[PDB]
């Protein structure tokens, strides 16, 4: 399977994929890394492994369909079977997730559907919780709400700002969000007909 990157930052996420799509037995390639930022360490990291880099700056399209069609044409060229968010922080507009469909994967950190959004860390530092986590679902219009393909809880110490408490759900990131493209790319987890997760 043929695998579009999208970034907006660092790339420790996307490096995790890296690395894992190189392992033999890896039923996934990464063919082409977007950043909507331009930059960013995302990019260094997607250069010295090989691989190909498009910036394709949000801000210069006057809406969000224009913007996603200008990445649709990219992952097209590029003949792109699977794409993952990682790190990547645009929603995304109802059509592209519709043509998507079943093919698009994001990494979020927390346990969903606790703490949906951009500041997850802040929210379960203020809500208290003391297990927190991350979760790799499918990409559906509603944010945050697709189907879940994996999961892992990450404890939250005394103490912790977004700073430490992020550093340790990176780790867990770093496990799952490759477990899962290669649940995905191997055909071995898909989105079934009735929309629920199916497990071949
Ligand atoms: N249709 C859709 N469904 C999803 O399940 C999904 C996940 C992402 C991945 C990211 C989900 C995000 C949540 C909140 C963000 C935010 O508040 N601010 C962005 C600005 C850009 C924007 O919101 O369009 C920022 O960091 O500046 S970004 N994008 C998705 N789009
Ligand atoms: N709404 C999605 C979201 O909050 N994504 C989060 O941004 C970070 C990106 O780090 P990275 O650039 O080192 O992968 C990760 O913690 C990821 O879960």
């Amino acid at each position: 399977a043929r695998v579009a990157v999208l970034i907006s930052g660092t790339g420790s996420n996307l490096q995790a994929l890296i690395d894992s799509t190189r392992e033999p037995n890896s039923s996934a390639q990464i063919d082409i890394v977007i950043s909507n930022k331009a930059a960013v360490a995302g990019l260094d990291k997607a250069e010295r492994a090989g691989i190909p880099t498009r910036v394709i700056n949000h801000k210069l399209y006057k809406n969000r369909v224009e913007f996603d069609s200008a990445i649709d044409l990219v992952l097209e060229e590029f003949s792109i079977d699977i794409v993952c968010l990682a790190g990547f922080m645009r929603i995304l507009s109802g059509p592209f997730v519709q043509k998507w469909n079943g093919k698009m994967l994001n990494i979020h950190p927390s346990l969903l559907p606790s703490f949906k959004g951009s500041n997850a860390h802040e929210q379960a530092l203020e809500t208290g919780v003391t297990v927190t986590g991350c979760t790799v679902h499918f990409v559906a219009e509603d944010v945050d709400a697709g189907q879940i393909i994996l999961q892992e809880a990450v404890p939250v110490k005394r103490g912790d700002t977004v700073a430490t408490l992020s550093e340790r759900v990176k780790l867990a990131e770093h496990k799952i969000f490759p477990a899962a493209l290669q649940l995905v790319a191997s055909g071995t987890v898909q989105l079934g007909e009735n929309g629920k997760i199916c497990w071949v």
